[PDB]
């Protein structure tokens, strides 16, 4: 106890990180460089997989700095005990199709991606690089018991 | 303790079921056939209930497969202890309004309803059918103490 | 233990306040009256600090009224243990933008604001007073152990 196995599936892969010792998420990285449209949607590949014990969950979840400040939206998701396949992270940018066009593509903190080569983008669009914090893993107990139906409740 | 009890509130109803006996999550199923156009919202009835002990809270929330292949959208819900009521899934699509039509209604797994009678829907529509796996119930314990009001923290 | 300190950082903020005995979550109010108008986003301030002890969690979350009746989202904010700054509700108005105007805002009931003075604003837009339940805080504890790293699994 009181030790999470990480397996990493790849050298683009990162180690999970927490950033004070206070804190209760584990923050996660892409393994890939990924850029979407407007209303787009993707699975993220992390390239990690992790071993929670049973009586946990995982809750893979967004970040409250990339949220705020951009319209990439990541929906919660629930890490179950045994799952030691990919972690992805379930996104999608919630910018609207205006369909209006710009030079710049967005980066995770809501600024313009400067660029030498000269490339036409769909308005509201976002990159993510490679190894850039997108997410955090935050782990709590569950309850798990029997189900019994019945006709009216005990109280 | 180590039991939930579980009351059916209709014929439509179903069990809640868990997939594994590792997994966190008991899946929820819908009562009702509903069709939700593009920004169109919804309470999705359960005809579920269910009485959450005390120093515990559920999270009626999305499933991973339904959430990464299709616009539907459901908020996790805080479902209170003693709370005996209809548990409702809080759903929206959102998929965007872009003016277009089409005679093929979506599943929740983003793939074409076909169907004898021809009718047309608009674009990014989707249906879930009467007893469909949509969401799941995580159960986790909380803290719930007295709220102490100070001028400055103690650390 | 069993003592959650809460400190105001105004005369605008109010006390957190849970509803009923048996509820999960403590009701959170807006220290700041702000219009959103549709895709629009905001930090909406609390003005109010807490000092969650090691080995738990803040959830940030929305209330199942507003998210249901209005297109007000809130993404979930995970508060950290010892992070005894300003507590911001993460919001987006997520109403679509369809280049049409009305005369009534809306409030968090999705009901037509009245208004002697008239005014012309984008359909979908809505307002929050200074002073309402928009969001609500649970608390649960969370598993925060040492990271090590595996080629397999034990299991
Ligand atoms: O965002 C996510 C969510 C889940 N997952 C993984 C972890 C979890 O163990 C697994 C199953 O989660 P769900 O039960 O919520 N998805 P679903 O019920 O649709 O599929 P399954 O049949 O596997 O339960 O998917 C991710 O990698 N990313
Ligand atoms: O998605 C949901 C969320 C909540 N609920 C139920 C369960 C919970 O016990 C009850 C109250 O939840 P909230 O406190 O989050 N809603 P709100 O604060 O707006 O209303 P109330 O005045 O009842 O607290 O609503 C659902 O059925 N589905
Ligand atoms: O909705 C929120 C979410 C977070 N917060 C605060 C509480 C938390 O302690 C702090 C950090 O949360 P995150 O780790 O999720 N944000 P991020 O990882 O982007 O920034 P940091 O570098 O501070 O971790 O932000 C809010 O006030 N509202
Ligand atoms: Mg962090
Ligand atoms: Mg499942
Ligand atoms: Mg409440």
């Amino acid at each position: 106890t009181n030790t999470l196995q990480v397996k990493l599936l790849s050298k683009n892969a990162r180690m999970p990180e927490r950033n004070h010792k206070t804190d209760a998420g584990y923050d996660i990285f892409s393994a890939e460089t990924v850029v979407l449209e407007p209303q787009e949607k993707a699975v993220i590949k992390t390239d990690v997989a992790v071993s929670i014990p049973e009586g946990y969950v995982g809750l893979l979840t967004s970040r409250s700095g990339v949220s705020s400040k951009t319209h990439l939206v990541i929906e919660t998701g629930k890490i179950d005990a045994g799952y030691h396949g990919n972690l992805g992270i379930n996104i999608k940018n919630e910018h609207e199709d205006d369909k209006m066009q710009t030079i710049f593509l967005r980066n995770i903190d809501n600024e313009k991606i400067f660029e030498k080569e000269r490339h036409l983008y769909k308005l509201g669009s976002y990159r993510i690089e490679k190894g850039e914090r997108i997410a955090q893993l935050v782990i709590v107990p569950i309850w798990t018991p029997e189900l019994k139906q019945v006709e009216e409740f005990e109280s």
